[PDB]
């Protein structure tokens, strides 16, 4: 096919956990879907203590933004590395086929840009991440990863083939950071990326994250930035982990339909309490809220959640159902 | 519905790995199933060396007892915190919907009790655990977790829809403990829970358990407390891990039908050697014994099994089948 | 049945990642398939730094060779422990039923041999490993493990029941090593296995591998030993991990059909980016190559891959498909 005969549509990305507008069921034929991302190296404060790291981001955020297309669309990404950055970067899409997912074709020094196109031949949610030869885990674990959703052209389906339609979607990127520590246990600090590199490698080789966070920082998805829903709303939560296993859980709810390893041609697992998303994968869980109030959304290694950062909240509006749950006798002497 | 018109049935719980009597296929309509548990803080010796910790238990055991109901029964739990304990506790049921699984409604100080009711709307095995705000992983990793089984009303089914009926059931709770160590590697000791709390947090943050045990101690499911079966018996083994991934394996056998993430509306995985139960989940495996003798049941990280404690035994009675396995030439020079 | 009336066929094993010749669809009735393996304790250099360990092998390699039979064949293994070795060894087959998978029947001191027979009643890929009572994880994590494939008699099938036929097969064994370190972090060295045993236990109990490798060493499946394929070829990659979870990923490709936990009576998962093989399991992924060039095949904990060793390469010959992926604008200022 002459790709030049296909429609082009430009997407304007939004910062996680929000997701750019899209259609679940494709309203057109295949398209070339145009995306632009600008790499930004920046300092980020990642915990309540004020620990500041040198993050490596797509489009200024950890995680990078969720891209959404349909199966057999073409993804055309303009990737820009401004001259205000100092490192070489590239991009690997787990959704794509060939050239290490794109990384072999997209190496950009500061002051360069490139445009990659690939055909999104398989439906699912997938990780994308930077992957410069010889420095791959350093870039990934500095925050340089996100996800892409390739929807089936007729939207999502349950285990019986009937439609599943979400009302809201959120993207939770989970990031393991490896902040080097001195022998006494305090975080070190570094003056340039090259001076940091050996201690960053040492820190990674412990296989023990110092921080595990949603949306780039402890508490990022709490307070005025809590996720929201109403009773009766159908919510899809896309969750990615580019480097390390996680086990999401909605405290007070379930995954009614879960694609734990993210690929929509498979039937979903039903009624999950907790699911395993392997490192290097994106997964997706669908839930219909039945009760209002505060929910926590966590990695259910509870140490990882409550001590290292992998916990967010939902605030859910609506009526309380006492048939489903009630306090018969409130706590009393 | 007026819940007061439904039958009430009181269950009398038993200590793991045994399970209270129940019916696989429901012999009545929906019921309110009444349970009582009394929290007990107590010292427990957890290894052969004599290491003693301050455990936090439901009903005196690690794990807490397995509760069994049917789908769309109501679970009504009286939770008692006697004044001989010193901490605040609560309970979260992964089977329940709303109020953080019940934890928001069940906070009991020493000398208090409460009664929670919830509708068991989804079939499967599920974790329950204590979860006091701000202290969640400490209570869970002190032993304060168990499981609940919500059976389909017509019992279990295989991947084709035909019945699966167990003859025996056992509940294996697997517990990761994080006993603080000094710099030389010896376990520390503490005089009150408050004086222990910071070192307990430090220990948990290593993400490296010091002990990983079945039924509360190294060797608990061996010797006179080995699990038992006969050749030809169908056995269901429910396995939970409230905080950390595990990978069960029956050495010398299989999981003929496994719900690795524990939810019975899904077809089971067949013929598993080993399966992954993610932290925060209960799973269930069904096996029909074909050979007598000693079996080991383990977490198949063999370091976790044989060096840190995650190993039990079955002793199986009956006839040996030389067609299935035989020594053709016994070991000889 | 009188097993003596069945055909016997002797297999001549090959060194991983290659696999002995076999038929996917069984061309005969059930057989006794005869295998011989000779245990070899030997020094192995496992990284680019020259770190040398005392490995424990089946047939001289880490992993041991892949054995291939069909469902309801009998596996008859002659296991030889020459008097040039110094330890006791045995073998456990996860494919077998009874006697701890065979280990209770196959204990061989140096200078002894034994012959075990078992019926391969369940189709799938399975781990085998040494397991001497009281020393199990030491032998396994010294390299003493491999895998066996039990094919369905009518070969592999997709999720719809139609045939899947591979053109090439490779066996990737992934090995976690725990090389003891001194306080400063250098690898220690030991003069006899008995003098090494306590520090080996200490090292294992950290649960932190020092090395995680494919085919026995960093870089083993690269360069002149890269895996190979052509565009359009169907390749099955069998992957095992006898002790620790892994998450394989083909960088630039997919698992078109994956049995993550390795058991062929289950439908495969489709279109996987990454999959979890639990410790103690073998898995298998089927892929049809669509693009030429270099691919990396990794454990997608990228620290484990690129810093600790769990990375290999494919070199794929053929035509480039610019519809599937192209550089629209090559990197430029
Ligand atoms: O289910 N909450 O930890
Ligand atoms: O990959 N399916 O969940
Ligand atoms: O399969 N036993 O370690
Ligand atoms: O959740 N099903 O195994
Ligand atoms: O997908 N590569 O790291
Ligand atoms: O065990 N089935 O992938
Ligand atoms: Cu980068
Ligand atoms: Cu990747
Ligand atoms: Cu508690
Ligand atoms: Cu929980
Ligand atoms: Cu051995
Ligand atoms: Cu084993």
């Amino acid at each position: 096919v002459d790709i030049s005969t296909l429609p082009r549509v430009k997407v304007d990305l939004v910062k996680p956990p929000f997701v750019h507008a899209h259609d679940q069921v494709a309203k057109t034929g295949p398209r070339v879907v145009e995306f632009t991302m600008t790499i930004e190296e920046k300092k980020l404060v990642i915990d309540r203590e004020g620990t500041e790291i040198h993050a490596m981001t797509f489009n200024g955020s950890v995680p990078g933004p969720l891209m959404v297309v349909h199966e057999n669309d073409y993804v055309e990404l303009r990737l820009i590395n401004p001259d205000t950055n100092t490192l070489l970067h590239n991009i690997d899409f787990h959704a794509a086929t060939g050239a290490l997912g794109g990384g072999a074709l997209t190496q950009v020094n500061p002051g360069e840009e490139t445009t990659l196109r690939f055909k999104a031949t398989k439906p699912g949610v997938f990780v994308y991440h930077c992957a410069p030869e010889g420095m791959v885990p350093w870039h990934v674990t500095s925050g340089m990863n996100g996800a892409i959703m390739v929807l089936p052209r007729d939207g999502l389906k349950d285990e019986k083939g009937q439609p599943l339609t979400y009302d809201k979607i959120y993207y939770v990127g989970e990031q393991d950071f490896y902040v080097p520590k001195d022998e006494a246990g305090n975080y070190k600090k570094y003056e340039t990326p090259g001076e940091a590199y050996e201690d960053a490698v040492k820190a990674m080789r412990t296989l023990t994250p110092t921080h595990i966070v949603f949306n780039g920082a402890v508490g990022a998805l709490t307070g005025d930035h809590a996720l929201t829903a109403a009773v009766g709303e159908r919510v899809l939560v896309v969750h990615s982990q580019a480097n390390r296993d996680t086990r999401p859980h909605l405290i007070g709810g379930h995954g009614d339909y879960v694609w734990a390893t993210g690929k929509f041609r498979n039937p979903p697992d039903l009624d999950q309490e907790t699911w395993l998303i392997p490192g290097g994968t994106a997964g997706a869980a669908f839930y219909t809220f039945r009760q209002p109030g505060v929910y926590a959304y966590v990695n259910h290694n509870l140490i990882e959640a409550f001590e290292l950062g992998a916990a967010g909240h939902f605030k859910v509006t609506g009526e309380w159902n006492d048939d489903l749950m009630t306090s018969v006798v409130k706590p009393a002497s």
